[PDB]
């Protein structure tokens, strides 16, 4: 029982890591994009 | 008589262990899943 | 008797897991939404 | 009993989410308004 | 005699279960309500 | 006897819930007020 | 007993709120005063 | 004899309840007072 | 016997409350003093 | 009997330690990775 | 008879103490190791 | 016993307060010194 | 016989109270010392 | 017997206090060192 | 048993301190390097 329990728990943890990574990638890309747009547009002009 | 009594008692104990293990596996999986979901969703955002 | 008792207990546990999951999903969605709204509105402005 | 308990708890949580959202909307609107007023008035002059 | 005794005992147990369930429902609703109020009011502000 | 005992216990629990709710309302109002005063006075100046 | 206990607890909480409010008023007045002095003296000169 | 025995036992129990209630009221007041003092003094400063 | 026992217990509890209050007063004064020193010295400079 | 019982218990404990270590290694690696990604991407830009 | 009985009982108790000490040493080492790993890895990063 | 225990605890707390105060005084002096050196050297030049 | 028996029992109880008080004083002093050291060293730095 | 038992227990407790103090001293020194290194290196640069 | 347990625990703690120190040294070197590069390149040009 411990075998299956721990294996399923690890698999679920890995999937959750995957979804979390996708979401943080999206969020971080958006925030760095807005910051870079602000900085470049402000300084270059 | 003692032979059959003790053997039946041990078999019943083993089955009860089996059902208990199944139920705790389900419960522990659920609670660890909810805790991991909370932690990952909170920190990653 | 043990069969029916354990089966009913497991079924009730599964239903309780379901309701708990629904409620935590709602709560976590709300809290992450408010936090994301605050962060994006504050930084983007 | 679990049905009614969980349903009432979810409904109360939803209402609390509603009031919290209204209050944070007001607070965030006020703070972004004051910050934008300061920034625009300072730079434009 | 055993019939009536056990039936009455089971009925009394069922009624006691009913009153206990009502009281715990009230208590749990109150405590979760106060905790949720504290959490939402603290974080949203 | 169980009728009266459980009814009185539930009534006492309800009254205690009432006093607890009043006190937490006062405490939470005070703490959110001080926090909001600090935040608004600090940022607006 | 619950009457007197809760009433005394609420009264003590109210007094503590009073002292806390006085102290934060003093502290916030001092910090805003120093910040305003710095800002006005620096910019006006 | 049972009349007097049970009546005296109930009276003694009631008095013991009274002394216990007084002592717990004192103890609970003290502990909540110290906790509230710590919380308010820490946060308000 | 109950009279003397409860009275002595209450007196001992009161003395313990006194020593605890003295110690927490000292500790809280020290910690708030260090925090205020840090804050004022950092901001004023 | 004590020999075999304690030896089996220690072996099972060791295996459980192994699975727990694997899972925490995965979880800690993921969380430190996301935190480091956030920090480096935010500061370097 | 009492001599041999008590001596054997004490010897068995001593051996059981030995096995228990070994097992708790292993368990405590594992749990403190995982906690220290978590703390150091989280803070140092 | 409570007398000596509380007195020794208060004395140890007072000594710890003393060492902590000495160390924070040193640290705060150093950090304010470096900040003031940076500010004065940068602006005066 | 009851005189001597009860007197000896009370004396033995008093001595046991003495040793227990000494040991708890030592243990409590140690644990409060370590906790205070951790708290002061962490916050003051 | 109580004499020797309590004396040995107190001695063992004292030794355990010693080892615990050594270990916490090491751990606290390490953590304060890393925190101070981070703070000084970050601010001074 | 306590001897070996505490000695092994201290040794493991020391090794963990070593790895943590190496990693923070690398991280801090990198972050200070990037900050210094940015500052010098921006100002000198």
């Amino acid at each position: 029982p411990a075998k299956a329990a721990f294996d399923s728990l690890q698999a679920s943890a890995t999937e959750y890591i995957g979804y979390a990574w996708a979401m943080v990638v999206v969020i971080v890309g958006a925030t760095i994009g807005i910051k870079l747009f602000k900085k470049f547009t402000s300084k270059a002009s």
